[PDB]
């Protein structure tokens, strides 16, 4: 029992964190095999950041302009190339701690763990989700660039995020490990704004199923709804549209608890209308949207507390 | 910017997790130097748990009755002894991944990271607090016994908790690493209940300072209070008493934000008496009490642990 915002154990990623320095700029790098991945803005001064020409800035660097430190050991950079917004530094040593890994680009609503780092050293681990507006509500200070997001399903680390910047609202923007930004963001200091954020409806429903699995049913009601009527109501509360894919994905949780997906949708419509009336759901007075259907199944028991 | 429930990086602890099997019972063990620590109830069957005589049950066990698996390697048990509610299995091999460590017993209100494990394999990491009623609101399933709680203070892991059981309300009970339970709990399948819990006042104040540091200031007011008047009000809402030690500990945060601790206490008094009025603080509609003053300073200043 219990339901916590749970991150993956970070050890496999900690053994990959290195410090990357180019001139006066220092940030984090991810050392996998003989390559160190880091944000390409490591080659910029604060004066270059408005309209950097990364191809022009990079062509002026030699391998010895990049200082990579792994613990107290300096790695030798023997090559460098840019892939989208990521800089790839080839090093003369393969990381002996390289776990089984893959690079995956995720979709909004997906969750992942972030290993926040400064100067190539891990500071903390937390769980977050790719918001519908493609930002993440992280906890990052200056120097955190290059910190990564990942999932560790079945011993393989799937790296899905690399931190590049903080937007004016205090939210964060980054790329996948191939350097493609999530959302309409660019690695320039030009005025950029996160679009209006919405609640991840499928994740709130998943979390309501987690509440039923853990014994709570106060929020259920005798009603059902069509998928279209649910979306018409949901959009009024800035909730993301629930698609048939989302309904299908909630199938296993629906079968386990005995609550049809559209019946749980009716409960959600009522919660949006009434609030919680001094009650909590899994220790929260807000509807939680950073647990996916997959997270709930992984964390919760396969036996519902009837 | 941003403020997340952040756990310590778990890698140093992951390299210590092993699987301990005694008969049909399998749980987790912590392998440090040449000793594997685990709950003493690993020697019990469900029937033994009703009223166990651990000394009598342990007498019947040989070293070979304990199967310890570290990854895919079986460790050889060369001795066994009990210390309070922890079983200590002496093994023939010192753990080469043993970090610098210490065993510390924490006080209620103190936070720590839990590395939830199953079959000696880490599954997740989350941050929690030792409640004033000595329970932890964890997320644990059957097989999670032996999972540990820890903090990192510089490069030293301080192990403070070992998981033993779940109470009927879904909350958890365990011991320090010397086998002494936190709370009035015993390791026996008998009627036990968590006492009435209270809110960790110093931690709520620390989190209000974190909200201020993050630009959430709507709850600030022109008022101050005395420590005595605040404690009279706090006692009415089942909040823990705020001591002069707590006020001293909040000194740095008070100096950084310009809000005296009793000035923040007057904000908290108003929040208890009036609620949040539809507003949130750091994305929460409840007053969060699982961040200590040290956690807030650490997260807001980017302290690392390589
Ligand atoms: O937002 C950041 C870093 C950052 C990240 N997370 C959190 C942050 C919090 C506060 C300040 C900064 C943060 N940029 C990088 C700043 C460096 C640029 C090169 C020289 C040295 C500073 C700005 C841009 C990146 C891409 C496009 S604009
Ligand atoms: O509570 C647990 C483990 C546990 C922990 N966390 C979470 C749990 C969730 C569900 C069930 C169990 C959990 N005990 C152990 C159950 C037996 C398993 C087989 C061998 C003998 C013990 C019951 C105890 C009573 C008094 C002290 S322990
Ligand atoms: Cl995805």
């Amino acid at each position: 029992s219990g339901f916590r915002k749970m991150a993956f154990p970070s050890g496999k990623v900690e053994g990959c964190m290195v410090q990357v320095t180019c001139g006066t700029t220092t940030l984090n790098g991810l050392w996998l095999d003989d390559v160190v991945y880091c944000p390409r803005h490591v080659i910029c001064t604060s004066e270059d950041m408005l309209n950097p020409n990364y191809e022009d800035l990079l062509i002026r660097k030699s391998n010895h302009n990049f200082l990579v430190q792994a613990g107290n050991v300096q790695l030798r950079v023997i090559g460098h190339s840019m892939q989208n917004c990521v800089l790839k530094l080839k090093v003369d040593t393969a990381n002996p701690k390289t776990p089984k890994y893959k690079f995956v680009r995720i979709q909004p609503g997906q969750t992942f763990s972030v290993l926040a780092c400064y100067n190539g050293s891990p500071s903390g681990v937390y769980q977050c989700a790719m918001r519908p507006n493609f930002t993440i509500k992280g906890s990052f200070l200056n120097g955190s660039c290059g910190s990564v997001g990942f999932n560790i399903d079945y011993d393989c680390v799937s790296f899905c995020y690399m931190h590049h910047m903080e937007l004016p609202t205090g939210v964060h923007a980054g790329t996948d490990l191939e350097g493609n930004f999530y959302g309409p963001f660019v690695d320039r200091q030009t005025a950029q704004a996160a679009g209006t954020d919405t609640t991840i409806t499928v994740n709130v429903l998943a979390w309501l199923y987690a509440a039923v699995i853990n014994g709570d049913r106060w929020f259920l009601n005798r009603f059902t709804t069509t998928l279209n009527d649910f979306n018409l109501v949901a959009m009024k509360y800035n909730y993301e549209p629930l698609t048939q894919d989302h309904v299908d994905i909630l199938g296993p949780l629906s079968a386990q608890t005995g609550i049809a997906v559209l019946d749980m949708c009716a409960s959600l419509k009522e919660l949006l209308q009434n609030g919680m009336n001094g009650r909590t759901i899994l220790g929260s007075a807000l509807l939680e949207d950073e647990f996916t259907p997959f997270d709930v199944v992984r964390q919760c028991s396969g036996v519902t507390f009837q």
